[PDB]
């Protein structure tokens, strides 16, 4: 007869398994951001973290939790091992560490992969992947090769940050809002990114067919400038503050809203490329896919120039160079 | 002309003066969390961030700036200069390092105070008519330092306090009942941090009275050991900081909540900072969170908290304590 | 190939059911601003529409989908046979007469079979009134546990009272905290004992709240929410909004299992002596399971007769009801 | 002392003018649509409503009040009394009944209506919804004396809405990542601008060169007649629509509300562009801050485009001549 069984009579003890759980592995800056981003989009019933820093871990958990009377997100746990990921239908990977090359990270991030990925599909085999942890472009096929998922249920970040970092820039030129400047930055994630040129719009208006020489060497406007900033802001943001958090937490939760809310909604997210545009690897670029509660069901085959179907082909050419090298 | 001319057609170029605007002074770890909520909150229509490393400074703005796509804040604004917060209807302060674990409560007040000398004269400079959201710590002592300095009515001076310590409550009130804490009621009042106020008697879910079915509720006597939420209000702030170094989420979401009653001038009430000369027999202008009724003029009202003997005595002497420190401050 | 097949390669199509499925029954004036309310909410991935008119029923689907670019839903569908609500996680019945309980006893005969038959793991949430004999009515037609049939109950009266209550303090009604408990409508039951703001007692400051004795009649506030049902009805000829409102308010809660207690009409035998299988309005946590828990509110001698009689008269009316 | 001031010590008693304030004029099936999107939207921190059938008003106040828990609006009024509408942001006009005859009918109705509303509200966004909205929005202007920013029409918001629906139905998409653009006089009028019809900004008109004319195989013309076909569809199974247009004009109001400078379909003064030489108010995407119409994009039309919107400008000149202020 304790205050809990004076106050409440208990109907049923019937525990059942999360209906919306996510699971974000690496508490970092950019996972935290996508922690945070996901609780205010009221788009998980449960959110569970995992990281091998036991104190940090711990530490964002309870400041999370501390927050539940201004979320609707009714359990948060977290912990090293995986079995707090149980029955997810998403998990987001952040994991890694931020002089060094980029064939150096990786091995480096294939060895965290090679824990990471089994324990997810242990405790969740159904789940869908959303790798965050660079280079996305490689990791989303290490991830898709140790997990023997679908294609479908494999999705990398890709250039969901590239082309929202476009339409926002292209925002501040035109003096319009981002969700009204339509532009598409495509292929491999970061300085390999595809401007293509020909989808840049303003209400259905082509800015290539008024501005003919828009994208190129000759531009009077030099319009080119904009992708330049995509690629140069990037750097400047981990110049001026040391990371990125905010606009990719963003990026994720916004991907995070098509699966978990099945909208069909189209995205540029990494998947694999295979087939298209001469390519035959098991290599995966970002092109725009329709993103469901099956991850990607369906992708937008966009009609590129001689010259951008060239630019995913040398991306498509230099990935596979370093997995074929990889161990598994 | 160029592209943008022969695409976009203009009728004018005129006024251009924000509506519901908010400045965040402060871009660490707190401001940037209370920066994201408000963002993701939709209450603003213009953000402006403030503070003294530019590098750091610009770095968070243009974060923010490329997340625009997912965000309904047209416009976000950064800069060392105050110009940048003009016209805002409501300025948070979380300027001013954190608690260092060396450092003590004087030590931290002597230079929140040095900073406010110069934060508070210049975002009254560019926005007279706005609200002041203090949550720089001891956010009791600097919530009355900012209602000097600026020489603000009451009403327009108000202070983080015990929000997070009622809202820290709430959660565990809920999670030891299996109840979510919006359903679980229970106020937090005074002095923000190990010395606050549980109040026992207001404890309910549903209107049921946990004091009145389970009388041994807050006493020493208790064999459920209820005063251990408290104490765990407590424990869990210096575990966040041993665990993770500081806490931002939950100060974050809070100061949000606050932000959405002032902007949207719901007259929802909050356990806040606000001066309480005249109540609990204080006589001193010092400043310790009551329940108050929060709209687009601040605190309007506050709401009469019948204390118990004990719950009054904690007030006063925390009352009594912060007129020390007060009055050996000099402006 | 076609235009679709050109400009999107496709993966797989296998049709993939709904994960978060909302049915409404009766596309009136209450089920319509259900419907919209909980698809403001984004509460679910698919809404069905079920009505015994299917003009009303085809146009009331067109013009939601018509609006599908500022909902967050992507497929919202329409039909008279019940297969079109298959696998719903919670089913709402609006469906009724604005002799009252005997035509709705007619109309659940065929309506709840129909929604167990295509949803046996969903949450019945019965709106058409009387809320709580109907509540009954599905129940035992359903043989679903009582966690899983929940009536509207006092939900709305509840908001009435602390907008009322919110009013006369200038106050938002989310800080005005108080219960109006028992039957939907005129015998409905204020618990004046737990009526407060920032957990300060009005009972406690105004001893006379409640009572005739009362100068400020606050005995009134809870009057006015008896009133403003017919009021409303008078005035306008029905009531949608309110309703609708509070039903995606449950909604929400038993779909983002939040677990936040609501007054909701539930299986209150066991309790304040009711031996009687009667549906009554009392504090309950709400679920993914519904009504997994009830809240023990400590009534006085008053109030606990007032429940006992509600109880009386609606199994009276329950006992005669041919099944 | 009363029990309020025992409960509660004031500090001051206020009172500042509404600061985000909406009115909408009239309570029918379609202003009260618009009322439920704009709350459930936290759009305004008050809002009016005004008719003048007072039972429907009071009736439809009180609605709206007993749920106010569950939203984000502190102060919700009515009246016959356009006092009520005072210092408002936006108003919202939605006065008529479903449906030249009808143009004068509701020309007299707005005849009372505008000169009140820039009474109370001098400095407000006029948003129109009744029909002919194209016409009402000039005769609007013209009786309010704003300038032209500050006089939209809800015009092809809706038919652009129905049309990407309808889209993303064919291609299995949400609306939201299909684009198309219908332009124009709202209704029967409608121009669909195929050039401009997108989905992840691959051109349908390019792959597909067939895309809104004849010889379509796939009948892609039949998208844009089942737009204005849904309409009167709509009228004959319900007898009236109303959810989809509240939720359209609750988007131009979070824009306008919100200064997002997002592009919208709406009626606009055309005077100047596609051979136009007339006052006419005529769907163009515009750019929705709060001034209204700050700018507006200048679409590339075919000439059969270009054409449908002088014949229409024509049309409705042709009404606008023979009307009485
Ligand atoms: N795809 C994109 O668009 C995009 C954008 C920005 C950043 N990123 C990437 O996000 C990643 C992380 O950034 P960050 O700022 O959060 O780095 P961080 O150093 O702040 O945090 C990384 C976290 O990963 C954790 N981690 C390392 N090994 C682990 C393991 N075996 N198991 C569990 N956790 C482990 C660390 O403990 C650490 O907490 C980087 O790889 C970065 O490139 C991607
Ligand atoms: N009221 C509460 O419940 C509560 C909860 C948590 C933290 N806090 C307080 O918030 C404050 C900050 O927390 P933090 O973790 O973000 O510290 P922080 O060191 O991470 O950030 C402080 C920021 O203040 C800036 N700053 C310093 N001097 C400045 C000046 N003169 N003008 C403008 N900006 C200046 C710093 O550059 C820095 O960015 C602390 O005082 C802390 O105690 C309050
Ligand atoms: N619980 C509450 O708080 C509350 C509040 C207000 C109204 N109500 C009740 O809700 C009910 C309906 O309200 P209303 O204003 O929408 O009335 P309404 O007449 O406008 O709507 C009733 C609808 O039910 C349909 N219907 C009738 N029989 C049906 C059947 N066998 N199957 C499917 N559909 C059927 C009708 O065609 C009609 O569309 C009433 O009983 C009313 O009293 C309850
Ligand atoms: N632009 C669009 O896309 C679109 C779509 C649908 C409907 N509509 C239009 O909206 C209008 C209204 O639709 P409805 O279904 O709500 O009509 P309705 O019959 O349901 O009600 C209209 C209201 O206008 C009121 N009214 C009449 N004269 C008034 C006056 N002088 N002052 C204040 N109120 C007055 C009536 O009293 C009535 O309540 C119609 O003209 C209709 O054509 C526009
Ligand atoms: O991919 C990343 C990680 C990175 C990054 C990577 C290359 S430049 C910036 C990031 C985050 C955290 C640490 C680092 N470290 C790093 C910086 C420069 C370098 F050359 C190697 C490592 N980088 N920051 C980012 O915002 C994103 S998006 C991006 C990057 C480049 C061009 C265009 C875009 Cl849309
Ligand atoms: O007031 C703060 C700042 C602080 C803090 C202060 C005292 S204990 C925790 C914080 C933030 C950043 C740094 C530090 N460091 C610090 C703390 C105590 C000390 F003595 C020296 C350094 N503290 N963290 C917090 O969560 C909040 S809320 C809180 C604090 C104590 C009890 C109950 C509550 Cl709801």
């Amino acid at each position: 007869a304790t205050l809990k069984d004076q106050l409440i009579y208990n109907l049923l003890k019937e525990e059942q398994t999360p209906q919306n759980k996510i699971t974000v592995v690496g508490v970092g800056a950019v996972g935290m951001a996508c922690a945070i981003s996901i609780l205010m989009k009221d788009l998980a019933d449960e959110l569970a973290l995992v990281d091998v820093i036991e104190d940090k871990l711990k530490g964002e958990m309870m400041d999370l939790q501390h927050g539940s009377l201004f979320l609707r997100t009714p359990k948060i746990v977290s912990g090293k091992d995986y079995n707090v990921t149980a029955n997810s239908k998403l998990v987001i990977i952040t994991a890694g560490a931020r002089g060094e090359s980029r064939l150096n990270l990786v091995q480096r991030n294939v060895n965290i992969f090679k824990f990471i990925i089994p324990n997810v599909v242990k405790y969740s085999p159904n789940c869908k992947l959303l790798i965050v942890s660079n280079p996305v472009d490689i990791l989303t096929y290490v991830a898709w090769k140790i997990s023997g998922f679908p294609k479908n249920r494999v999705i990398g970040s890709g250039c969901n940050l590239d082309s929202a970092r476009f339409r926002y820039l292209m925002g501040e030129r035109l003096g319009v809002h981002p969700l009204s400047c339509h532009g598409w930055v495509l292929g491999e994630h970061g300085d390999s990114s595809v401007p293509v040129w020909s989808g840049m719009n303003v209400a259905g208006v082509s800015l290539k067919t008024l501005h003919p020489d828009l994208g190129t060497d000759k531009d009077k406007e030099q319009w080119k400038e904009v992708h330049k900033q995509v690629v140069e802001s990037a750097y400047e943001v981990i110049k001026l503050k040391g990371y990125t958090s905010w606009a990719i937490g963003l990026s994720v939760a916004d991907l995070a809203e098509s699966i978990m809310k099945n909208l069909r909604r189209v995205h540029p997210v990494s998947t694999m490329i295979k087939g298209l545009y001469g390519i035959k690897d098991d290599v995966f670029l970002s092109v725009p896919c329709i993103l469901g509660q099956n991850g990607i069901s369906d992708l937008v085959k966009v009609t590129l120039t001689s010259e951008e179907e060239a630019r995913l082909k040398k991306s498509a050419d230099t990935l596979w160079g370093i997995q074929k090298e990889l161990q598994f």
